[PDB]
């Protein structure tokens, strides 16, 4: 998995869902009248509305990322065997991870007001049904302003600035920023030679500025090479420019099919990429076979409705034949 | 630039158009008798039809890339500093690179035919009367059944039968294959602990049989990518399953834009991404900014004509709006 | 800086003292009697004798690294901006890091003694002058069974077990294991072509299996090749090449003067390197200029004096000039 | 293997021999008037001086690498599967590798002459006896002014000007030199953070401009390693620091046993390791269980006799007992 925020004129939110077979995803508006019942703390009846990729194997919308209508946007990654959930804890906030997108997108309209509301919060272990048990995860929220991270580990709960707007997988977020000091040499523009001012050596290719980035598809390798290609993008501040810049910079971490074989005759492969507006309030997605993108508008439904509206994804190729 | 071939139950061929500008790239239809003039070999009035990108600034089609209607594809990609274009030779088929695809896919059926009209080739250093834009450039070729490099170098005319269907830029192709030897242990699986029986050492993440793989944008780097990248693909044998992976192989190596800075405020970057069917005479594109597939059909077009027959690209992004 | 363990029949400790200028370095024996005064704990007027190399000042053994009559070794290695310091602790056993080695190598006898003394340690900022500054440091520490890291930073003070018997410097320990995980399939056999099955790959050199080991002078990639060359080493349990693997091992990781450019035309270069034996005490070394090795016998030395026993380091280059 | 060329104000030649045994090498002087019998070019009774390790498994001197008393050093490494031998060809002077280096040493005083004599070379397929048949090699030659290699390849015999003074085994040097390019950005000095403007990169610890040095054993890496070790190498013009620094470099790329497994419970590994001052004659080396440097100084020998003067090397461990 991969989440990043990006900034050309508009906000961008988005991620690579990357998982090795795909579970009736379908595009989630909640309304701000569809009730939320917790398990532990309050409900909530009255709420920001959200719009989200959701698994919907239930009628609750269980959300692999969203973003709501003040612009606050939410994901869960994988975070397989790093994550730990916790018991129930007296005068904690306890809310379950199934629960923890709707927690904090249905009440906080940005990353301080989710700070906040952070500081009781306990992630414990209760599953949404025998069914379906939790997936262990890790989140990058982000506004307009900024992104943080929140990782519930043995060690506890920590929730960090994120100064370059990029999550992956494992291992935690301090790892992953300390190895980028690995990289500060790298470039957009061509080398210097200071191997040695006695010899002559040749710029026989354009992108060498970039030798040493990891083009493998593990967890910290597109840290690296989102974070890279993320932070050194360009495009121009309309809105169809932008949004293709940010499918370009999931584009270079996407896992492609048959290359990351997880035994079986199973792959983990980039099943969608997402690239939230969150200005305004829209989700665009591509699907591993479709990659025409997709845009649906939260701004489009009825915000004061009490049922999700639900939204299959297009997952078939959808080709211009120009004749 | 990274051109390949992949087979699904369909043979395909295609490419990575890289460079600092998009400036009036179109698919050119040549038809059987569009006339083909050479400067320093015989005409060829009446050929096979073809299909490609070409420049749309000549009268004449320049192609980037095209395939001809019995499924023999060619691409000439950038090749700067290496290139070297002769002298007319007697005795020599002197043909000129910019006649160079249409001297080939006009009269050869297959890659073995092209082979035989090779021996005698000699790329010669003509644009007629004047000095010379002639891009410096090498080629991959492919049908339904093998591919190969073609580079005429200071050191002469090479053609290499190509065991991988994949080529970049610079430097020569035997070093590029040679190159790969260094990647050997590079897996889709999860590697072995052979660093020490005596330490446990923990698979954190998926996808780390391939850390090695290089990431930058650089030719070399995108060879060794692009290679492993297609060789370890796999699809379904269906038209959209298959380019839908074909293009995946390519966005592994684009080159998104703002990471090769090439001076005055220009950046290299993937100006467009083709996938040909070579069994079915079909071009399909994708743009930078257009991430919806594009296909072009020679075999609705009247192949008896006379005149070329000039679609212009869809640039601008296609979004289906779903709500 | 790099220190590690090696075992071949006898148990080894040893480092490379890496820095731009040399304190004066001497073989320093401190006798069962030379009385160690400290500042916060008790005083220890009979301890067990010690053999390292110290800072020579003729006043108190400032060690870099030594080792004691019962086989316990300790070693200082630069850990700057890391390294935290206290404030003196009601309740703890408050020991300055100027001391710590005297404090550790006096009274204990095994990694399993030094543990439970570790267990209310607090390093406080007392330096042993003004002139002489505490500098930043974390340790290592090992005996005949096993090798412990002692890290004392701004979150705390920590003990790790050591697996690999290997130390650098910064960052933390816990990074430096977690690293290791990145290098799993490297071999000292030939690699596999798992690249792909459908095209024969070259095993054109040997040593191919270590493709991936870094090879700056850097700290984090000293400590992964350091431990892979210490735990794929083999040599003979004899004495003679036992060593001489060992320093083969620290070679390996050593800075060469002129690459490691500090600023004012200095550089980082390894000054000395050590081998001790711990079962019976004796400290050899080479210097940068001296590439023989030169043996001291703590044993050899009347161990119930009371005054420290000093011997200045071979400096100068020993030829055996042969005919 | 590895050999390299180092200046301080002497010039030096020297190498690592890296093989699976030591079996007898010897230091042998071959004095002025030791007849050189050829097989198929004309004698030379009367030739320069020459010193080296040889196989001391025949009373010919079969050299690894010399130098002579004119300051022209050659050294042959091994190249399997690259070299290829010829047939006796009319006009050359056909000369096998056996014969090559005193063919090249008895006659030549610099590495001009040695080009010119190169220039009717043909590198014959004639075995010293069927016992001892020929190993494939390619050469580094070097005087006080420059060095080159010389590859006798399926393709031909090539001499190559070496502008790094650094040769090891495959492949041919063409790539190596070509290899050199991907490496432009490698300092000794601390590296800028180019990898983004907009996030602090924190220098946590020296040698970082290093960081993309291959470190592993194989033939492409030592000879980056090597390169990048001598060309950034400094040191006081003393024959004694000029000699360390020498043997620092080489170190930098040996192979310590137990890394490179061959099979058979064999590892390849560094033999020794010589350094030869090509104004003086004088031969230094190490051994891989001796790390005292062993001088032999050919002048003091007598250089007009007609018989071979042979040392033995020292192979064990030299400690200095120093107490």
């Amino acid at each position: 998995c991969t989440a990043i925020t990006y900034v050309s004129k508009d906000h961008y939110f988005g991620r690579n869902f990357d998982y090795e077979i795909s579970y009736n995803e379908v595009v989630t508006i909640t309304p701000r009248n569809y009730k939320f019942s917790f398990r532990e703390v309050g409900n909530l009846d009255h709420h920001f509305a959200i719009i989200g990729i959701a698994a919907g194997i239930a009628d609750y919308p269980l959300y692999y990322d969203a973003i709501n209508e003040k612009g606050l946007g939410m994901a869960g990654l994988n975070f397989s065997g790093y994550a730990d959930y916790k018991k129930i804890e007296e005068g904690k906030e306890n809310v379950s991870p199934f629960e923890f997108i709707p927690w904090v997108l249905g009440q906080c309209s940005t990353v301080d007001e989710a700070k906040k509301l952070l500081k009781n919060l306990n992630l414990v272990n209760i599953n949404f049904s025998d069914e379906l048990p939790l997936s262990p995860l890790h989140w990058l929220l982000a506004d307009k302003e900024q992104s943080i991270v929140v990782e519930s580990t043995k060690e506890g709960l920590r929730v960090f600035d994120n100064p370059v707007g990029v999550l992956t997988n494992n291992p935690t977020f301090d790892y992953q920023l300390f190895n980028l000091n690995n990289y500060r040499v790298l470039s957009t523009r061509t080398p210097k030679n200071n191997f040695s001012d006695q010899i002559e050596l040749d710029i026989y290719s354009r992108g060498m500025g970039g030798i040493g980035l990891p083009g493998d598809l593990s967890s910290v390798s597109r840290f690296v090479k989102a974070t890279f290609t993320k932070l050194n993008s360009v495009s121009r501040s309309s809105e169809y420019e932008s949004i293709s810049q940010f499918f370009h910079i999931l584009s270079s971490v996407e896992q492609q099919k048959g290359l990351c074989d997880v035994g079986d005759e199973k792959y983990e492969y980039t099943i969608y990429s997402s690239c939230c507006n969150l200005e305004k309030g829209i989700y665009y997605y591509r699907t591993y076979d479709n990659s025409q993108i997709t845009a649906v508008d939260m701004n489009k439904e009825n915000l004061e409705k009490d049922s999700l509206i639900v939204y299959p994804m297009v997952e078939t190729q959808q080709i211009n034949y120009a004749n």
